[PDB]
């Protein structure tokens, strides 16, 4: 009650004489025993009760430039009472910091020789700081490093302490945490996708895999069942993915770890063999599928532009997907042509059934395909992002419209013409999706989506207020019998006045024609000059931001088309794998002229 | 003029001096009361601290946050507001009550404009328009006396020439006095009330863009 | 030209308009039921916590 506060102040101050005098005071206190017990009462008097922190931890949180003798005589005092074995592995007891030992703080506080003394005195390295702070729900609510001392020394850039830990015998390297993640997953989650002046985490991952020298670290799935390669593909880590997908090590006995066996080289022309254990759609979950269907990243083109993903997408394109895309385009073109001919050349039979059955069966096929593709979209979060969530909806809406119209035609109701003509009007606006095949047309078909979702909807959400306000303000003061009759006519007249049709005649049946003309002039000045041209300027800003960039989004749309058609192909007649074994070992060859130019230029 | 040097730097817009003073951290003893940023603990990138709020809060009469927000003649106000402990103070004061109060005022103004449009449209050129006309009258009185107090408090008449928030008080007061004058002209014998009612109705929707 | 000069910048003016809304509503609140101060004494001593990942990245990177 008095001594605990005294030594907790003494370990923070660093006065060694106070430390040794309370040391011999507690030594007299623990040689004259009250016959309860020596060791756990020593721990109760030495450690705090609320948090569980020791005097060792309180010294380590408050590192002064003379802490070496303090930790030396503190461990000596723990040695004389033979309490060091259950003392050095002490840990917190609160639920947020649960299990954090003094070794973690010794590693985190950049104290290499003190951490070496801590592991020399017989610390525990198999600790698991499994508190709620160490693995929070999001990124900005805590610090994730894998709750392992070796993983912490890895992610906090301490290679000598990593070397001191991997040479020790009790430090099980492939031990997984509560998340199921080992040190490689921890380095991937720590890693930065921006190439700075130096990236320690790539060299750390390299030296850890080279020191391990075997494949069991790479292969261990987490609780979500992910290879570290797949985890880097999920979280979008370009440099780590570039290093792992082309790992080339020359010296022998480290050969199976490599993935890029170079065959021959002759100046700038090179030829290589890449491995396809995960980077192909042969497995269930895969790297290419993850890095294409991933939505919450913004360097997807930078991840797709590197081998062996790019030539895999290219070969899978020019093998079958161009033919399948052209086939689907011709079938949709014939479906729309027959729908237009049926819905136009109508007698208000003997041939319209021939074709009406084709419209019916392809409508059934399209709706069941879109229904399966929408019911597969379970979590309902990917709709809020731009990529390819809209065209499935519009295809399904057109299919259910033409189905409902042919059902209303087979029944007695003659309201079928509206639900047929909406399907016919939508069937041609569907065709612009098929302009994602070319290069100079996908950048014109994505701009409609960008401008509609960003500028036109916002402008209409502003403009509807002015329209309603001036519509009521003009339809109110019209004296009843003209032209500005009601609220369902004044807004039609104002929309014609905004698009530039109609009339602006002063002679109306009003009580105050000067006020009526003033309201009309104020409306024309507010929307015909100010608001619409401000919208035009903002749309020019949007088009300037898009047209410098959107080649990326065209390539991404084409890659999504590749993987969707490959999913649509069945397992039967999937005789289109890559290469026999040497591990599938895909063979590429390429020209690297500029790096060859800079290398031969020295 | 009754200014702390912190308040003077906030008045004249001095970002680096304000950044140094608002986070003054000195470690050695006997210089501890001068510091304002007591760091509690740190663990890699996550840290946690205690800042002082002797002046940087609206508890006093004149204050640093009030000065650096209502200041008009500077152009680095966002660069001064983006630093602790002003930013998290504004954030906590937002998500404590101000979102609810803003949504409440928005719903009241929306109902006021809806009843004004319905009264000024569905007119027989009674028995129900009084129920609602009294609400329009009392909220018009409340808005005009609030804007009248907010304009009469604006004494020196120099802050109007800068863009920030000098216009919407004028337009709110003009709409309120328009609807008050129109209901008075309706209660009198003159039938020129329709112009001063319909100008209030046309302005009441252009008021909504402030929200 | 005006829209190009504004749209790159005016997030600042939106934040400033929101901050003026904060202080005006706080003035509109009365002293009664202003039980929303920050922290007991240690000088009110407001407690924050934060993540500073980039300065930590550059400091651990050396």
């Amino acid at each position: 009650r008095r001594l605990k506060k005294r030594i907790f102040a003494a370990v923070s101050e660093g006065c060694v004489e106070e430390l040794v005098e309370l040391l011999v005071e507690l030594q007299e206190l623990c040689r004259r025993r009250h016959d309860e017990d020596v060791p756990d009462f020593l721990m109760h008097k030495l450690t705090a009760s609320d948090t569980g922190a020791t005097c060792l931890m309180k010294a380590l949180l408050n590192i002064n430039p003379n802490t070496k003798e303090i930790v030396r005589i503190l461990l000596a005092f723990a040695e004389e009472n033979d309490i060091l074995g259950r003392f050095i592995n002490a840990e917190y007891t609160e639920e947020a910091y649960e299990g954090q030992t003094a070794l973690n703080i010794a590693i985190e506080r950049r104290q290499g020789d003190i951490a070496a003394l801590l592991i020399a005195a017989g610390a525990d390295v198999n600790a698991h700081a499994k508190g709620a702070f160490f693995n929070p729900k999001y990124q900005h609510e805590g610090f994730y490093f894998g709750e392992t001392p070796l993983a912490l020394a890895a992610c906090t850039n301490q290679p000598e302490i990593v070397q001191l830990l991997m040479e020790h015998e009790q430090t099980d390297i492939t031990s997984r945490d509560s998340r199921g993640n080992n040190i490689l997953h921890a380095l991937v989650t720590v890693a930065e996708d921006f190439k700075t002046q130096n990236d320690f985490v790539k060299r750390m991952y390299d030296m850890i895999l080279l020191r391990s020298g075997n494949w069991e670290l790479e292969t261990t799935r987490n609780n979500d069942g992910l290879t570290p390669l797949q985890l880097a593909a999920k979280m979008g880590k370009a440099e780590i993915l570039k290093y792992i997908l082309s790992r080339e090590i020359k010296e022998k006995r480290l050969r199976s770890l490599s993935r890029k066996f170079t065959d021959w080289a002759y100046g700038p022309v090179s030829s290589s063999l890449y491995d396809l254990t995960n980077v192909d759609t042969t497995t269930d979950n895969s790297v290419l599928e993850i890095t294409v269907y991933n939505t919450n990243i913004d360097n997807r083109h930078e991840m797709l532009t590197l081998e062996p993903l790019h030539t895999l997408l290219h070969m899978k394109w020019k093998k079958f997907a161009k033919h399948m895309f052209f086939l689907s385009f011709c079938f949709y073109f014939f479906y729309n042509i027959t729908l237009t001919l049926v819905s136009y050349y109508r007698p208000r039979g003997w041939l319209q059934l021939l074709g009406r059955m084709f419209v019916l069966i392809w409508a059934m096929c399209i709706s069941v395909k879109e229904g399966i593709a929408i019911f597969l979209l379970r979590p309902s979060d990917l709709q809020s992002i731009l990529s390819d969530a809209w065209f499935h909806f519009v295809f399904f809406i057109q299919a259910v419209l033409v189905i409902l119209s042919v059902f209303l035609y087979l029944f007695a109701y003659k309201e079928y013409l509206a639900c047929l003509v909406l399907a016919m009007a939508l069937g041609w606006a569907n065709m612009l999706y098929y302009t994602r095949g070319f290069q100079s047309m996908g950048m014109y078909s994505v701009m409609i989506q960008k401008v509609i979702l960003h500028d036109v909807l916002k402008f209409l959400f502003v403009y509807i207020v002015f329209l309603l306000g001036f519509g009521v303000a003009l339809a109110s003061l019209i004296e009843k019998c003209s032209s500005y009759g009601s609220f369902s006519d004044a807004v039609l007249e104002l929309f014609k006045l905004t698009i530039g049709l109609g009339d602006l005649n002063i002679q109306q049946n009003s009580k105050y024609p000067i006020l009526f003309l003033f309201l009309l002039i104020t409306y024309v000045i507010l929307t015909f000059v100010l608001l619409l041209n401000m919208l035009i300027a903002l749309m020019g800003e949007t088009v300037e931001n898009v047209s410098k960039e959107s080649e990326r989004i065209w390539r991404l749309q084409r890659a999504r088309t590749i993987l969707e058609f490959e999913k649509m192909l069945p397992e039967w007649l999937r005789s289109r794998f890559r290469m026999g074994e040497l591990r599938l070992c895909l063979r590429i060859n390429e020209v690297k002229w500029t790096e060859w130019k800079t290398h031969v230029s020295f």
